[PDB]
């Protein structure tokens, strides 16, 4: 196997890195225009094209978007969380499954896991201290004005949710956030919720929006000192970054080093930034 694609040459948004111990490889699934493409790497530095991990059949509910895939290993299988929409169906995140970290994925159920009555995106998976799965998602600011982030328990098989979605916070609660104007609306974006649990049980959430100071896309963090997914979430006043980058997640590499992965800048030349990250005084 040859890995000839330098990480510096990658052009993509919202990079989620799957660290797969089973095959001892890293996988980067990405939106490749109405399909999900997957690249593979031994070391995060050089990459190999492994083809398409998801191409929708004509009967798939969501024929549009294919935004921001995440892939999780869960109880021996692999689950792709990607956002879609269709004529006559609101945008939402749905879950697809494969026996392999590189796909092919098939729909777990043929509908969004996010609420059908809501425009939603960026559905992600958090596994809590007891091993139980949570869905985190955004309700789009074009609908809500002040963008919203929700949590909701998932059934053990990830096919359905339990209970009602719970509103964690609105984007305006973070002091660094500034409103943007698009599609006739001025409001605050919520993108990319992702929770990392610290050894003491406290939770950090990363998420993205635009900064009030300079209009840059950015990564913000919030802390739930209670260890409760539902909060209360306390927003940190400063963004992690000033490089117009966002949609971040964190992972431990094969050596156990904590890393962050996100794209920067936010237009024209978006590329993955994958770099070590550190926890100090309970936050990033
Ligand atoms: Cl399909
Ligand atoms: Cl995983
Ligand atoms: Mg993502
Ligand atoms: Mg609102």
């Amino acid at each position: 196997e040859s890995f000839t694609i330098p990480v510096s040459s990658l052009r993509l948004r919202d990079p989620f890195i799957l660290v797969d111990k089973k095959t001892s490889m890293y996988y980067l699934h990405f939106n490749n225009n109405l399909k999900i493409r997957v690249y593979k790497s031994k070391d995060l530095s050089t990459w190999k094209d492994e083809g398409y991990s998801f191409i929708a059949k004509s009967d798939f509910w969501g024929q549009q978007d294919f935004w921001a895939p995440d892939v999780y290993e869960y109880e021996g299988r692999y689950y792709l969380f990607t956002t879609f929409s269709n004529a006559g169906v609101k945008r939402g995140t749905s879950i697809l499954v494969s026996d392999s970290p590189k796909g092919p994925f098939t729909p777990l159920v043929n509908k969004a896991i996010t609420p059908s009555g809501w425009m939603c995106l960026d559905g992600s998976l958090y596994i809590d201290k007891e091993g139980n799965p949570w869905l985190l998602f955004c309700r789009e600011w074009l609908e809500t004005i002040d963008g919203e982030i929700y949590a909701q328990r998932l059934a053990k098989d990830l096919k359905t949710t339990e209970g009602d979605p719970y509103l964690l916070f609105k984007a305006s609660e973070a002091p660094w956030v500034g409103s943007i104007t698009s599609s006739g609306v001025t409001g605050n974006v919520t993108d990319a919720p992702f929770i990392y649990r610290l050894d003491d049980g406290k939770l950090i959430m990363l998420w993205s929006s635009f900064r009030k100071t300079d209009g840059k896309y950015a990564i913000g963090q919030a802390v739930s000192a209670s260890g409760n997914v539902l909060g209360p979430w306390v927003q940190e006043p400063e963004t992690l970054n000033s490089d117009d980058g966002g949609h971040a997640m964190v992972f431990k590499d094969l050596k156990g080093r904590l890393m962050i992965s996100y794209h920067a800048p936010n237009s024209q030349t978006e590329h993955p930034v994958i770099t070590p990250i550190y926890i100090k005084d309970g936050k990033f």
